[PDB]
């Protein structure tokens, strides 16, 4: 029999940790990743689940996420670390009947708890389970480097953030074409930064936490850490532009608005005005 | 016998993505690599073509590579992930009699399909085969983070952009003394773009998108990533040293003269004449 | 029975300083690590201890460590080659029962010694253990890249510079609320040097050695080098701020004040106050 | 019997070319490496020298390398490659017994020479020879990325040069107190540049090449990549510091006199008189 270890779904977890931890997108405890599961995913692995059980109960209670279980990263716990013991940096939690709580079937040893943006996690979600008829699967939360940058010389604004952030890799528009949402520097690990962040995933696949760092959402770990990749590589080609004085030449709206239409996305009206 | 996996075309493809990957060249699904291949080098392996044949129609006829096989990465497929499983990720095609369409001998399983970029890459093979007399036998585009910065601040001209990438550093007239060309921005995915790049490859080795990225060729892989790897390091130089408020010194004119004799090219005369 | 190359401290030294080179940290000999473990740690290894002696006077008596076990990086030792050979680049060293010198237990082989930062180090450990009611065990040095290079622009100001590295992520406040302790520039390798670090021990977890590098405490190899990470993390953020021309918007005073109360920690008063 | 691959010579060449690739220093053939070995290295693997000889004349007699053996990188090779087939890419070479040119008794397969820099390298040894009474045993070439940007900007000028570099990393003046050789550009290659280059090294164990990369000189592979990559970490946090609009504050005169007095070592009296 297959250890819990090597299903596609612990495997997934430690390549998309690692790959963050490599980029320079999670320093110490600064990220966090949770995935949505089927029952049958789980399924086949349950005689690992064989237990004292834990039950933590939720800040709010979920309705809509009764009965789902996730794999999720730790309170405290190091992405760099995930490869080096799985069960001690990521657990696997079921929220119960009435989405009052979860329990913790595998994982989080020692008396590890899952991260301290569940709220934010747990919450978009929610939202993005009903933006996308049930596709999306994946949060996503790091510290992506020159996206923090732009945060302090970039106005606040979706429609000036995202436009710019379009025009810095081709295929911005065409990966996330509702663009980015960005909310103002909120205190983290709260319900209330939860809330604000699910509020934006209703209409945007990528939020902005100024002076802090991004989440993102998606169907599956590679589309989720690949929107971020995008997101983070026309930042980092931006602020080598800003860096150099500023562009000379861009990508035009019409140019924009073409890309749109070949791709058959609609994007946010918002930016493209600009 | 030894598996397809194997083979050093294979082993090569899973090279150069995994390197390109490596460099932060190819977020998402950001690049596209294709390899001309001989008769002689995939026979000894067609027990692995031995196939529910699948035929795809090319979007424009082309004869000239009439009967002849490639190796190619996918459509939405990661560089990051060739390396876990080739097979899902690449494929061997085969142009058939009259250049009409290709079979898939091999690999993109579950129903993959080549790169969306196979018009600006068949048809610069085209272009190079006749441009070297059969010596080129490879196209690659990535995401070239410096260079598409420079895209952004540089004229967008053949001649200028040539002269500072050859200052950049000392080996790029060496590397490519027929120089860089340079596309207009374009709706990428298109025929349209790929002819505007097969027609700048008759005379040059790179191409660039602005916006987007670079398009190089040579006759192994090692060599055309090599390429696009010494165009980029000019480039990472470059912005540097814009970064830093620009050069107070440089390669002359009459050194790139001098360069190019000593080392036998005969460097683009535009560029040469700034 | 259990190598002692295989030992959790062993272990952890191969990690921390495989991880610090691959940070580009620590170019050549440029860095130092040391570790207090209890007498239980190093026990089960006792027959690896067994030993002609060597003894090494300290500097200076450090009566506080008497007794006291370490293991430790080498003078001249290159943080890069530390997997490569651990007994040749670490030493586990036990200061006597006066706290006058210590004996080379295992390591450091080939007459190699402990690094010359060891009075920064020691004396360091000593202030931390004060300071921490012994939590803190671990002292590490290197030459954290943008750190160095903010120590050439921002005011050379234990207030100021502890400000902006709050505001250049998040969490730094919670990670670090007591700030950031900074020394003139001073002759490194010395007694005056251990001194001065130490004293600022007393009151901060890190140190900056302006043109120079970093010191940081922490319980754990692992918090020691997050705590580390987390202060690089935001001088590269405000390093790629500052060169795209400073701060359009940033954290407020009252947002850090706020954030110090939900984390339960006491900021810094004079960094707070600007 | 020890496959000369795992020799000591054999594995630092591997380590040291593929350290120098992981660093961005290297790109397509850029770079190349020369170590000088005793016969009693050679000696115990001599089974491995059975051959059909190859010579080749030097350009240039060089008596004072007469019977000796060195491993060197090959022309055209790349650093890349070194780790997947030493054999292609390194070479065993022995200086014939009047100085005239070399057998080549290992590696370079398939017609493959060494580096087009072997002028460079084998005069830089001889002048090194005499300068270290015979203690410097490698030369190391790399296209060492800030050090390049950085002869765009900063006079080329020894003292100049070498002062900055000394300022931009405390450790710098101990690492190399004779500070940095400036040669104008020079078209590559060439018995000149490896002349003009070798003077230099008379009097500097490292020496720039404008727009084109670093030499480097010490007693082993470490060493002499340690020094070359002190001198890039202090150009990185140069470039970081001039990208941010330059020093405000820096390491004094006479902090750097009483660098040199600790360290016992006399600083090139032009750069420390600024
Ligand atoms: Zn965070
Ligand atoms: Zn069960
Ligand atoms: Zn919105
Ligand atoms: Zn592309
Ligand atoms: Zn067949
Ligand atoms: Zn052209
Ligand atoms: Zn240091
Ligand atoms: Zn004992
Ligand atoms: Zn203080
Ligand atoms: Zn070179
Ligand atoms: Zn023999
Ligand atoms: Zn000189």
């Amino acid at each position: 029999m297959q250890n819990i270890t090597q299903s596609w779904f612990v495997q997934g977890m430690i390549k998309a940790t690692t790959d963050a931890w490599l980029k320079g997108w999670d320093e110490r405890n600064g990220g966090n990743l949770t995935l949505r599961l089927d029952d049958a995913d789980i399924a086949p692995y349950h005689d690992n689940f064989h237990q004292q059980p834990r039950y933590i109960p939720l800040s709010q209670p979920m309705p809509l996420l009764a009965n789902t279980p996730f794999i999720v990263t730790g309170s405290g716990k190091f992405f760099r670390n995930v490869q080096l013991d799985p069960a001690a940096n990521l657990g696997i939690v079921k929220v119960d009947s009435d989405g009052a709580g979860y329990h913790i079937l595998w994982g989080l040893t020692n008396e590890a708890v899952p991260t301290s943006e569940l709220p934010a996690h747990f919450l978009s979600h929610c939202e993005r389970i009903k933006a996308t008829n049930g596709k999306d699967r994946v949060i996503m939360h790091c510290h992506a480097t020159n996206l923090i940058a732009l945060t302090y010389v970039l106005e606040n604004d979706t429609a000036v953030f995202t436009r710019q952030l379009w025009e810095g890799s081709t295929e911005c528009l065409v990966v996330f074409p509702d663009g980015v949402g960005i909310l103002p520097w909120m205190v983290p690990g709260t319900d209330a930064i939860g809330q604000a962040t699910a509020q934006e995933m209703q209409k945007h696949s990528l939020v902005l936490w100024p002076f802090h760092g991004v989440f993102g959402s998606g169907p599956t770990l590679d589309e989720t850490f690949g929107l971020i990749d995008t997101a983070e590589k026309s930042a980092q080609v931006l602020v080598k532009v800003y860096s150099m004085g500023g562009m000379w030449q861009t990508i035009s709206r019409e140019e924009l608005i073409a890309l749109g239409k070949r791709f058959g996305v609609t994007p946010l009206a918002s930016a493209l005005s600009l």
